């Protein structure tokens, strides 16, 4: 699937080319060591060669592997920790740990054990590892990767092989980049039919949105760029589609999900939701057919053309936007509100999953949009005994027509929601790190695809929408693909 | 065999401690890159990870390899080489070459064919590619290793485990290097013996001598440095020690060496004297004493405190030294002599080997100085049957009593001495890279060892004496025992 010619452009600079990047970039332990893929893979490979950093990274590796491993494998795993770092006879014990820190962590037995021990641990590899690390080669070949990845990569790196869909979205293909062999979905806008219709800063808005998320419940963005003809965004590939597909039109006799399927989509759509929220993001478009499907059998948000960022000291919005039969009430009446509308919205969405209709229109009825408003507010819900009493009370909850009475995002967090009995079988520690099973696997179904005078301020916006490569993405793929592992060999 | 707690102190240190050796080193290409093993190695691995240098390193190598392969195997490496990197169609053509070096190479057919294309190759790499490999990380890597190479590294470092031999010479040991196990041999100079017999000045001239010279052919200094008691020269050790013994005492009732062993001797010996000679130093001490054997078959000069080092336009020079019976008497009469009198021990040497007698005094027979010296000035030597024509004419002409009419050292080279018929058989360009297999190979005799106020004045001599660890050896011992392998690691 790689390409010999695009490959043979990812080639690492010589040093004195990357001397301005080290005076420019933000060189922070977070920002570089933890949060950048090829930042923790350069820190962790200095690490493992310098020994007396042996015991530091060992524990390090250790702790997430136990964050994220089956229920019925903790005991065992919190034991084999304890025995090879913190017990006083351990081979490699340590010994830069505080003496309270190593007694709590061998005490202790719920969730978020070790939790405290990890931010010890960062918190050591944060001084002399760290600035060890910065007087290393594997800094220097750090910088040789970030130069890299700031280099051209627009439109000619990547090979459109399929149209997904067509319409006042834009059109959107599935694509291949060139190089690394890795698929994603392109939407490109054309330029002309985007200016005439006034949409230059509404495209502005969506794109800074999915540059500044980085969710695994969210449809990433890896590149922006421009053509003669589009602006375009390369993001995840869903290769299921969007759910509403799946409610109706694969059982279609009986359509409908069972509730672990609908459960554990809900449970990624809530940490999609709160992962925006609280980046005081509202989405005002949540329903199924922006929910993406993956043949992983897990689920994205996608469709952020309607999304909001609050500004300073903004608690609540106006403006009418959304889908009719998914507003709120509040949003219907022409009040403020605020991130309580998307939980109105996921309330509709997982009575649509449990019972191929919505809570307020039967299969296939067609309601004009004003009869749909008054239904929204003044109808009261029913629900057929397809749903148990967990996702019934749910859903109550979230289709409370008041959104003081709603649930939803609280003191910064989703974790009252989250202690819900519905949710009681999901790991949430398991499903964050995408490491939870789900209860379904779809078919892909990429194969149903089909085959393949401006101003100067046009020109300007359009070189600023075009910002290129997204770091996090990028690095992602080049490990993902093995590009990372054939470039960074010292000896063959 | 190697100790945990030594190797544990072989650390490349930081990035910022090497800023003040990238000022002080010679960093020329022959210099670094072909003449420092580490150098070369890490110049070779940077062009191996640069694919467009591949053919240029692949080209070398395969020089290299052709240089030193057995005669059967030339034609079918020259094809193979030409076939890959001089042919219109070669899939690693060289095309940095010129038209007329790649026409020439792929005509021409005797010895040195591709020793012009070797020029070539070497002056390409030390050009662009070399430019690249110092913006490289590679450069830096190499700069650690001289970091580490210049750290105290004295006699803490070695193991003495068995007594080779004490005399007026010191004392001699079989010694390990703790961190390697490499094994060596170790001669220590008492310091109050050394001065009391005014001996400062001889030490440090053999010394400089053994540190500047490099050769396959002559013991290798790889450390020299002081203990309390004691200054302390690390060499090579030889396990078979002196070729006198096996001449006489290993096949006692007949004695002496086949011609072809005798032969392949000397062609090493002689090796090693053009090395001298070259460098202008007359040895003065050739004797089957001072040749030392090793367990793989190979010969190397030794016992360098007679030696001297010719002066800026020194041709000639006086002094009495040497061994009775194999001085030469142009010597003997006390005038100027040069490198000749080598050549003539050369020829005593020779005639020992294959008639375990000397030329001018019977097995055993007692003879004291006047009444040698005086054979030596007026005998004509005779040949026992033993000799072949081609060692009996070799001998005639290294024995000429006028070292005017004297084969040796002429032009800069031993040449002239190579083509005498005596050395028909010899394949020098495999013998100067160590690969021609012995004609015999010994056991080795390691076991026969048995177990284990001074002025301001004294002290800068012992000091200056104490210049370390020596470049080239050192790498050498890294490279062989697995070191260098072990610590350049990037990611295990
Ligand atoms: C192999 O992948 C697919 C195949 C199909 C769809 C979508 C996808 N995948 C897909 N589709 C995307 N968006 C998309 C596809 C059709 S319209 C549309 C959009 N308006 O964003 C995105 C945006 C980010 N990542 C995406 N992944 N389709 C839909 O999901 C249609 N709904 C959105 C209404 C079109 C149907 C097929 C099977 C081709
Ligand atoms: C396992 O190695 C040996 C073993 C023995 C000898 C020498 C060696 N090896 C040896 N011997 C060396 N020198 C040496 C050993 C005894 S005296 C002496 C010297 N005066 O330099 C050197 C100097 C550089 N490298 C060396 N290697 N011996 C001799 O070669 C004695 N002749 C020089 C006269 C001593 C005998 C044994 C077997 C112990
Ligand atoms: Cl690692
Ligand atoms: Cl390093
Ligand atoms: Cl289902
Ligand atoms: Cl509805
Ligand atoms: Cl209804
Ligand atoms: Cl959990
Ligand atoms: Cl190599
Ligand atoms: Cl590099
Ligand atoms: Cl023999
Ligand atoms: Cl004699
Ligand atoms: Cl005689
Ligand atoms: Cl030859």
């Amino acid at each position: 699937s790689r390409d010999r010619k695009y490959l043979a452009r990812l080639k690492l600079p010589p040093l004195s080319k990357c001397e301005a990047l080290r005076e420019s970039l933000d060189l922070g332990f977070e920002g570089m060591c933890l949060e950048q893929p090829i930042g923790k893979r350069l820190f962790q490979q200095f690490l493992r060669t310098h020994e007396q950093h042996g015991p530091a990274l060992q524990l390090w590796k250790d702790i997430e592997d136990y964050d994220t491993a089956d229920d019925a494998l903790r005991p065992q795993k919190a034991q084999a920790l304890r025995a090879a770092y913190l017990e006083p006879q351990a081979q490699l014990f340590c010994s830069f740990l505080d003496a309270e820190t190593v007694a709590r962590a061998r005490a202790g037995a719920g969730d978020g054990l070790f939790q405290p021990l990890l931010r010890a641990v960062l918190a050591h590899l944060g001084q002399a590892p760290f600035q060890e690390f910065l007087d290393s080669l594997y800094f220097l070949r750090f910088l040789q990767w970030k130069w890299l990845e700031a280099q051209p990569m627009g439109e000619d790196w990547f090979l459109d092989f399929r149209v997904l869909g067509r319409g006042g979205f834009g059109e959107v293909f599935a694509c291949q980049m060139k190089a690394t062999g890795k698929l994603y979905a392109c939407k490109k806008l054309n330029k002309k039919r985007l200016k005439k219709r006034k949409g230059y800063q509404g495209a502005m808005v969506e794109k800074k949105i999915l540059a500044k998320v980085h969710s695994r419940f969210i449809v990433s963005l890896a590149y922006a760029f421009e053509t003669k003809t589009d602006l375009c965004l390369v993001m995840t590939i869903m290769n299921g589609g969007d759910i509403r597909y799946h409610i109706y039109n694969v059982d279609e006799d009986n359509p409908g999900f069972q509730e672990p399927r609908a459960i554990f989509y809900t449970a990624q759509i809530v940490s999609g939701l709160e992962h925006l929220h609280q980046r005081n993001i509202i989405y005002r478009d949540l329903k199924p057919e922006n929910v993406l499907l993956d043949d992983d059998g897990n689920v994205r948000i996608s469709d952020l053309g309607l999304a909001v960022e609050l500004k300073a000291g903004q608690t609540k919005t106006k403006g009418y936007a959304g889908t009719p039969g998914f507003m709120a009430p509040e949003l219907l009446l022409g009040e403020e509100y605020d991130f309580s509308v998307d939980y109105f919205a996921l309330g509709v969405t997982l009575y649509e999953m449990i019972a191929a209709r919505g809570p307020f229109r039967a299969r296939g009825e067609k309601v004009e949009n004003k009869e749909l408003k008054q239904r929204v507010l003044e109808q009261a819900v029913t629900y057929p005994d397809k749903f148990s009493p967990a996702s019934k009370d749910f859903c109550e909850a979230l289709l409370q027509k008041d959104p003081e009475k709603r649930l939803g995002f609280r003191d910064g967090s989703c974790d009252g929601l989250r202690t819900h009995p519905l949710f009681r079988d999901i790991s949430w520690r398991q499903l964050e790190a995408g490491m939870l099973t789900p209860p379904f696997v779809p078919d892909s179904r990429t194969v149903y695809a089909k085959n393949i005078a401006f101003e100067k301020a046009d020109t300007e916006f359009f070189q600023e929408f075009a910002s290129g490569t997204c770091p996090i993405p990028w690095q992602e793929e080049m490990i993902e693909t093995g590009v990372f592992g054939d470039l960074n060999v010292w000896r063959p």
